[PDB]
RNA sequence: UUUAAAAAUUUUAAAAUAAUU
RNA sequence: AUAUAUAUAUAUUAAUAUAUAUAUAU
RNA sequence: AUAUAUAUAUAUAAAAUUAUUUUAAUAUAUAUAUAU
């Protein structure tokens, strides 16, 4: 038998991760009868080769293979090196190249000019000797049936797949398995009457996007002669932990009006993609919940679910949803009820633009949960690490109300450019008529009014804050539009983000806001002009990165030593200079085995200026703030690598727990150092 | 009966000088 | 005695900054 | 923890349009002619 699975399937590591409770199959046990096989070098040959060929042939040519059928390829050196092979060490000739050619190459000669070998040469070719040759030009579709039908195969070329090269000579004259009843492994086939492909999990949700490509290809012209399986029925048929890696799945739920013992469905919807992880620990099955429990505001796991995940879109209409956050109708979602759960798989939660360690800016509009989500995260501390703290944080308001008149209070004097308004309630009865949706030209008559002030004062003074920022620490920074992060040319890592709710109710919800509610929302409509249109990709693609790894990683270390399992690594400064102590940057938490490997690497290649002060801090430990500022290269996240669980902020400042006297201050050209104890 | 029209192609890839965006 | 061209032969392949180790002194 | 001398290695400076000038021995030896 052979199946396959939307995922590069290897022999190696495939057994050990499983893939097949990945996907949701209960192989656990002593099963051992499904052998895994290797496509690792197969995905690479499907990219090399659609680098020449079409992704038509090429697809439809790799469909028709027998993976259950042992085979493999050997190229050949060119004619020449081949025939300089064939002299040295001549007894590996095969009896098929000419009497004549056997009789010459059979002779000591130097073979300088030999009249008459050069022209036996000019009209000897490659392909009559060696019966199958794929070619130089194959169209492959032969390379496939010569792999399906025989052992050996010879190519002239590289540009192959379906099995592996072989080299024939040695390197010199070149430039620079079992089988088990269960087989399976990516890259589906129609050879045989049981190969069967796994269904259960989304087109779109593939990641790996070769495989999908495949798996679009394919399914778009052998749908109805393939064999679609769940993982129910493979189920029924068989019977150095990565972090950053999550098993997702989306819950189907629908609204319920439950008034005087009434039921009635009202919509049914698809909550895309939250971490299983998530929902074993708030214990979510089969059953009714109310999503507010107290005074109109949600119940917040369920805001913690929504937060967590892509999107809910609705099922009638396949489109977005955006569940209403207020409390008053026509829509209110006060009860609902999970009914199932599809697609499962795993996905990474490391984004691939973050590859160095530097700040991180999310842009949210104006009126997200913000607040909420921020004291909702602050409490959060696995291993008593507090992965998220308040002051690591800034508030998307703090870069303009630092300002004589702040910002919003020199845009409430806006009214006065305009041809008449006399007064803000008067504006904002101008702008937006009797619901919101205002008048487009007056709004943009505002907007032309409302640059100015964006463009010469917003941005010169966050060019300001945010490198003042910047000297003192890593800081988890929030703005209402990238063009505040553009304008003012913001260092770090530029996340756009968005909540499934409508953000424009929560402007009329909440209450001691200054200006009316109604400016505060023709505010929001103009930070919404001024946005630079460009994907804001569901907000909780960041938390899930915050949350998901250190809950796995409590896993294992759980009950480990914590002085074995732990770390810290920061910018050093000698004994002397006192006129040793070093500045945090980071927290490493990992098992014993890893904190090992990380102990020996380099981490003193980097460099930057510290400014120690004598200024002390409130908090318990008695320790004085400081700064730095990175010279030269950024910490990349490899050295970190996939098996620790760091910290994405940090403050910058130093304990003085010795002698205790703060004196003067000063730069000391820093460097950085690991730092964990004996272990 | 002897003479003659002859091809005006490119975008010419790199290295130096000068002018410009 | 010098050089140029003619035929052949032969060999042949073409500023600043930083890091590391040695040594001497503190 | 540092200073000086030494040795080694590394990083940094673009694209386009226009016009002009230069890019088939590397060397030697024998036989031929010529010039100084
Ligand atoms: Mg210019």
């Amino acid at each position: 038998a052979y199946i396959a699975v939307p995922a590069v399937v290897d022999s190696r590591s495939s057994e050990a991760i499983g893939l097949l409770e990945s996907f949701g199959v209960d192989a656990g046990s002593d099963a051992n009868d499904v052998s895994y096989q290797d496509h690792d070098y197969v995905v690479d040959q499907l990219q090399y080769m659609l680098d020449g060929y079409e992704a038509g042939d090429v697809i439809d040519a790799l469909v028709y293979r027998n993976w259950l059928h042992h085979s493999v390829y050997c190229l050949l050196p060119p004619k020449s090196q081949l025939l300089e092979y064939w002299k040295s060490n001549p007894s590996v000739i095969p009896d098929n190249v000419d009497r004549r050619l056997r009789k010459r190459l059979m002779l000591k000669k130097d073979l300088r000019k030999d009249d008459e070998y050069n022209q036996l040469a000019r009209a000897f070719k490659i392909s009559d000797v060696y019966a199958p040759l794929i070619s130089s030009t194959t169209s492959p579709m032969t390379m496939i049936q010569n792999l399906n039908q025989g052992e050996i195969v010879y190519t002239t070329t590289d540009r192959v797949i379906g099995a592996r090269v072989l080299l024939y000579a040695p390197r010199k004259y070149y430039a620079s398995v079992p089988h088990s009843r269960f087989n399976v492994g990516t890259f589906p086939s129609i050879a045989t009457p049981k190969c069967s492909v796994m269904s259960g999990v989304d087109i779109e949700s593939i990641p790996n996007e070769f495989i999908k490509l495949f798996y679009q290809r394919v399914k778009s012209i052998h749908a109805n002669i393939l064999n679609d399986i769940s993982p129910q029925i493979v189920s029924d048929m068989i019977n150095h932990v990565d972090v950053y890696r999550v098993d997702v799945v989306n819950v189907l739920f629908e609204v319920v009006d439950v008034a005087d013992g009434l039921r009635s469905v009202s919509r049914k919807l698809i909550m895309h993609t939250v971490p299983v992880c998530i929902l074993e620990l708030l214990g979510i099955e089969i059953a009714d919940y109310c999503i507010r429990q107290e005074d109109g505001m949600f119940t917040d796991w369920f805001l913690l679910l929504t937060m967590l995940s892509d999107g809910l879109t609705d099922r009638r209409t396949h489109c977005q949803y955006l569940i209403n956050p207020s409390s008053m109708p026509p829509d209110v979602i006060l009860n609902i009820s999970i009914t199932g759960f599809i697609n499962r798989h795993t996905i990474d939660v490391m984004p691939d633009v973050y590859d160095f360690i530097k700040p991180i800016g999310a842009v949210l509009p104006k009126g997200s949960f913000k607040s909420t989500i921020m004291r909702v995260l602050d409490s959060i501390s696995v291993l008593g690490v507090k992965i998220m703290p308040r002051a690591h944080v800034v508030d998307s308001d703090e870069v303009g109300e630092q300002m004589e008149p702040t910002f919003e209070h020199a845009v409430m004097e806006i009214y006065k450019g305009i041809a008449g308004v006399d007064s803000l309630d008067d504006l904002t009865k101008w702008v937006l008529n009797s619901d919101l949706v205002p008048h487009d030209d007056r709004l943009g008559q505002l907007f032309q009014a409302f640059l100015p002030l964006a463009k010469d004062l917003l941005a010169p003074m966050a060019r300001q804050f945010y490198d003042n920022s910047m000297s003192e620490g890593r800081l988890l920074t929030f703005a209402h539009a990238d063009s505040e992060l553009l304008n003012a040319n913001y260092f770090g890592h530029l996340l756009r983000l968005k909540i499934p709710y409508i953000t424009e109710v929560n402007l009329m919800i909440r209450k001691n806001r200054e200006g009316g509610e109604l400016f505060q929302l023709v505010l929001s409509y103009l930070y919404k002009m001024y946005a630079t249109s460009a994907q804001p990709k569901w907000f909780g693609s960041l938390l899930r990165l915050l949350i998901c790894p250190w809950l796995h990683m409590e896993k294992l270390i759980g009950e480990a030593d914590p002085a074995s399992t732990s770390a810290e690594i920061g910018w050093h400064v000698p004994r002397e200079q006192l006129m040793d102590g070093f500045i945090p940057y980071v927290s490493i938490r990992a098992p014993r085995l890893v904190i090992e490997e990380l102990m020996e690497k380099n981490w003193g290649q980097y460099h930057a200026q510290v400014i120690v002060t004598d200024q002390l801090v409130v908090g318990e430990p008695r320790r004085v703030s400081a700064k730095a500022v990175i010279k030269g290269n950024h910490l990349p996240v490899k050295l970190i690598s996939r098996f620790a669980c760091f910290t994405l902020t940090s403050k910058y400042e130093m304990r003085l727990p010795c002698g205790h006297s703060t004196g003067r201050g000063a730069a000391y050209n820093a460097r950085l150092a690991f730092r964990s104890d004996l272990a």
